[PDB]
């Protein structure tokens, strides 16, 4: 009974330390490790559920599960009811629920890839990919747990390799080394082994050969998610029901475009969100603020975004500002507008409950209309925070959303900012679970606790049985920050009449339909640099690709190196942002030496360059469930070396970043994927120039003032020409980088749209074009062409890889006016004066 694998033991005391009589009298084996792995685990015959009662119907399947000897939680939910649901060739979907009770759930060839069948005593669900026969799902490795408060689901896994259940600061691949990994939304500063301030229940597994699927277990609650080396993962939550999708991919990208059609493909970023965004805590009045802008124009760096912190506050309350320093808040932000720039500020769930009745809008009326968290006598529960005590508001209530959208129309009125940045939203509490206490009840007390930082569920945030309009906090903590997101996403539409721009501190599954995220309070160290990359890949393979680290690092002081190389890879963050702490010494750009400004103006610069390529990826991501950025195995998932690889990031397809994220460097080894990979340094804008790679690592030069961009052969690459804002740059003259393979070839696209509005694509106010090199030939494709795009102005051609000097070059069949051809890099640059919205035909020979 007990011969057991020693990486296949299943832990029979995750709830308690547990003695060697204790165990056994669980009906368990104990059997010490001999140096984690679980010394009390389950024998192969330890009471599960049993399937009853299994039937058809045209969805697919349903049946009964029946326990007959309790385990050791309380409240086992004994008869439970199976509902499998073969909902497309590529998505499946099973639930288990108690028919006798509603529980909380989270509030809203022909044939298919995978094949079910179940095994019946102890209870399993065995998921194939049809295709090759491997087992991707099969949960009778041990038993089912389900009990009011303990859910457990457990799976072997196909291989070693799997990434996602975030948030946590670890590499991209999870370690499944006895690995458990805690979800329940907590502000803390990114630290390894920790609940960070997101909960994205969904993991992606790699198969051998380059197949993968995903999983979402689509529950709320507290949970524990436990790896070990079989390979397998434990589900282990506090609450709710077991809610199930298997995605079948095969392809990873396709397993991430499945995930998404169900939470939500990524929303549309206005054009100038892409675009360079500053802020930090203690710029203290408008001249200062305004001196920043200033300073950065005066040295030429892009600055499309101005932001304050809680600086422009009146006593650190939402929808205020201050009459000293912030005075004329309302007239900077108008200026900020003139001068074609837009303006970003920090909103706190947390509504200051203390003020004089009649005194502070948000309160008074938040009161009167019943938005917020109450507790058990049915008031406002009361916490600390900024402001001193403060309620929360309740987002998932109507009228709460309804308050949110006046609240914050009303403040638009007053200072017309350009979106929200909304922080502290796990909801983060100074104290323990309210002013008064929590009370003694199973909801905060309850039999398993997963491992959460400070061991409780109330630390750092409000009492779990607090009330909400929907549920319990219990259920809905790691909703909270999405509630949120939502009701600024609304709010913000309803007073700007454009595309809203959010960026949430606090996150769960489906986020990014809403709104974007940034990773906290990471420190100003190499450490959390090179950490950042993955976490940005993490994001980018949940649905939140608008994701980015605080450029330079937010807590403690900024290197002018460690700044440099920040600014570098930062600015392949698809979100770009400079934040700063309080306490920290400068680090806007123009506060650095001369050569270090340069190197940053350098990496402002590109990035302004590739704009319209980047918001092209981003059209993809929100109308096909692509990724931003992605890590190398999503896009070449068959080479088997690039599934560890996480210190280097592509944006889309075709361009491989390869950053230096240590002190002292003046190379970089990075892997580079079969094929040819030209150095980016060869095209104009205002060391081999080619690697050719069989799948290799490669040393790469990297001085001080370089990160490596390298563009994949087959591949075009619109640019547009520089500016200071995106108001400016949009309205330049664009280019294209055209990367040949060695037959010729090459592909590539534009999305252009106004860059604001709502509903462009279904009102169809958008141009979208197909670049194709063959031949010795560019064209353009139009697959739509409207008033937004059409007279884009094309004016320049750099070709990749032409290995011969051309004799003539002609647009449209006439001699071009001006050409250049380099010998030694392959680089034949070309003006030209056509339009994006017409077809044009360019040729060399
Ligand atoms: C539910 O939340 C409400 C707040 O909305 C809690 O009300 C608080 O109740 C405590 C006593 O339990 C009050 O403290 C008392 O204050 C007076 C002077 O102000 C003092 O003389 C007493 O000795 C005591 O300290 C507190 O003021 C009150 N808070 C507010 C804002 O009125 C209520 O206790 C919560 N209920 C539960 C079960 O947690
Ligand atoms: C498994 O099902 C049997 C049969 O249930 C009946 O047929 C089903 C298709 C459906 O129409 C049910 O409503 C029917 O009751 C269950 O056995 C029956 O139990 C009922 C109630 O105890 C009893 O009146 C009948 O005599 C039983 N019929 C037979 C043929 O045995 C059985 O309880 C189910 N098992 C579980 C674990 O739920
Ligand atoms: C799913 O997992 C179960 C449990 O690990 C596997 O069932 C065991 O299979 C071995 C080898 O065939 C047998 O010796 C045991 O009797 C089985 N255990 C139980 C509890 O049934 C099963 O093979 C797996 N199924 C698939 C398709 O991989
Ligand atoms: C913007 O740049 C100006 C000019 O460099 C800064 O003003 C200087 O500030 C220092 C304090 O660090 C003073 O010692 C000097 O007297 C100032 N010089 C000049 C020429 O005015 C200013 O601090 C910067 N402001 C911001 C917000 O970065
Ligand atoms: C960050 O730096 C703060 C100020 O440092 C002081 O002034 C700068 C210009 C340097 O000369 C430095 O050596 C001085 O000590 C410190 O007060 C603060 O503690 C620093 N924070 C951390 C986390 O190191
Ligand atoms: O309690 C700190 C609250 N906020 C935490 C955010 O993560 C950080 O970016 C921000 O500067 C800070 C002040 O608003
Ligand atoms: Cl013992
Ligand atoms: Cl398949
Ligand atoms: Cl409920």
């Amino acid at each position: 009974q007990c011969d057991v694998p020693p990486n296949s033991r299943f832990d029979c005391a995750p709830d308690k330390a547990i003695t060697q009589e204790q165990c056994e009298a669980r009906g368990c084996c104990y059997i010490p490790a001999k140096q984690g792995q679980p010394w009390c685990f389950f024998p192969p015959s330890y009471p599960s559920y049993k399937l009853e009662n299994l039937s058809s119907s045209e969805m697919g399947y349903t049946a009964t599960l029946t326990r007959t000897t309790p385990t050791f939680f309380p409240k086992d939910i004994l008869t439970l009811r199976l509902d499998v649901m073969m909902e497309t060739e590529n998505r499946l979907h099973f639930t288990i629920k108690d028919p006798a009770n509603r529980r909380y759930e989270v509030p809203l060839a022909p044939s298919p890839l995978y094949s079910v069948e179940f095994s019946e005593e102890p209870f399993g669900v065995i998921v194939h990919r049809q295709l090759d026969g491997r087992v991707l799902l099969n949960t009778t490795v041990a038993p089912l747990f389900f009990a009011d408060q303990f859910l457990q689901l457990s799976t072997s896994l196909p291989s070693q390799y799997i990434t996602g259940l975030a948030e946590h600061l670890s590499p991209l691949m999870l370690s499944t080394s006895w690995t458990r990994i805690t979800l329940w939304n907590r502000d803390l500063a990114p630290t390894p082994g920790a609940n960070l301030y997101g909960s994205h229940p969904f993991y992606l597994a790699l198969e051998d050969g380059g197949s993968a699927h995903g999983v979402f277990l689509l529950n709320s609650n507290a949970m524990d998610v436990v790896l070990q080396p079989s390979p397998a993962l434990s589900w282990r939550s506090t609450g709710g029901i077991l809610d199930v999708y298997i995605f079948l991919g095969p392809e990873p990208k396709s397993v991430v475009q499945q995930y998404l059609d169900v939470v939500g493909y990524p929303f549309m970023p206005p054009y100038w969100g892409l675009g360079f965004h500053l802020c930090r805590w203690g710029y203290s009045s408008t001249a200062i603020t305004r001196q920043v802008v200033e300073n950065m124009t005066r040295a030429h760096f892009p600055l499309d975004v101005q932001w304050n912190d809680l600086d422009y506050m009146d006593s650190r309350r939402d929808f205020t500002f201050n009459k000293d320093g912030f005075r004329d808040f309302p007239a900077m932000v108008q200026e900020l507008h003139q001068g074609g720039r837009r303006y970003m500020m920090i909103v706190d769930p947390a509504i200051s409950s203390s003020g004089p009745a009649g005194s502070y809008r948000p309160y008074d009326e938040g009161l009167r209309r019943g938005v917020f968290i109450t507790n058990e006598t049915g008031q406002p529960l009361i916490g600390k925070v900024w402001p001193g005590s403060t309620a929360f508001p309740d987002f998932t209530n109507p009228t709460a959303l309804a308050w949110w959208e006046d609240m914050v129309a009303e403040f638009h009125d007053q200072v017309p900012f350009d979106g929200m940045w909304i922080d502290m939203n796990e909801p983060s509490n100074f104290i323990r679970g309210s002013e008064d206490g929590c009370p003694n009840n199973e909801l905060e007390n309850p039999p398993y606790v997963p491992g959460v930082v400070g061991g409780t569920l109330q630390a750092a945030t409000i009492c779990a049985s607090s009330h909400q309009f929907l549920s319990t906090h219990y259920n809905l903590h790691n909703l909270y920050g999405l509630t949120e997101a939502i009701a600024s996403h609304r709010a913000l539409v309803k007073a700007r009449g454009t595309r809203p721009f959010v960026i949430s501190r606090s996150t769960f599954a489906g986020h990014g339909r809403y709104a974007g995220h940034w990773t906290g309070d990471v420190w100003s160290s190499w450490e959390q640099l090179a950490s950042s990359v993955p976490e940005i890949l993490q994001f980018n393979l949940l649905g939140v690709p608008l994701v980015g680290a605080d450029v330079c690092g937010f807590l403690g002081n900024t290197s002018e190196e460690l700044c440099v190389r920040w600014t570098q890879l930062g600015a392949f963050y698809p979100f770009m942002r400079n934040h700063n702490s309080l306490l920290s010494l400068p680090q806007e750009p123009y506060s650095f030496s001369e050569p270090a400004q340069q190197a940053m103006r350098k990496a402002l610069t590109l990035r302004y360059a590739l704009l319209p390529h980047l918001y092209t990826l981003f059209h993809q991501a929100h109308v096909a469930g692509e990724t931003v950025a992605r890590p190398l195995f999503l896009e070449f998932p068959k080479d088997s070396s690039t599934w560890t690889v996480d210190h280097q990031l592509l944006w889309g397809e075709a361009l491989l970043i390869t950053p230096v994220l240590q002190a002292g460097k003046a190379e970089v080894t990075g892997y580079f994927p079969l094929g040819t990979w030209y150095d980016l340094q060869t095209v104009p804008i205002e060391r081999e120039p080619a690697i050719h790679s069989e799948g290799q690592w490669v040393t790469l030069p990297a001085p001080l003032d370089t990160i490596n961009v390298h563009l994949r052969a087959g591949y075009i690459i619109p640019l547009q020409g520089p500016g200071l804002t995106t108001t400016e740059s949009r309205q330049q003259p664009m280019a294209l980088a055209v990367a040949l393979t060695k037959g010729g070839e090459a592909r590539g696209e534009l999305f252009w749209d106004d860059g604001e509005s709502l509903e462009v694509l279904e009102r169809g106010a958008y141009t979208q074009v197909i670049f194709l090199a063959r031949n010795n030939t560019i064209v353009n494709e139009l697959v739509r062409v409207t008033s937004e795009g059409a007279g884009l102005q094309l004016q320049k051609v750099t070709v990749l890889g032409v290995a011969t000097a051309p004799q003539q070059v002609l647009s449209n069949g006439v001699p071009v006016s001006n050409f250049t051809y380099s010998p030694d890099t392959k680089v034949l640059d070309i003006c030209v004066s056509l339009l994006m919205g017409e077809q044009f035909l360019v040729s060399w020979c």
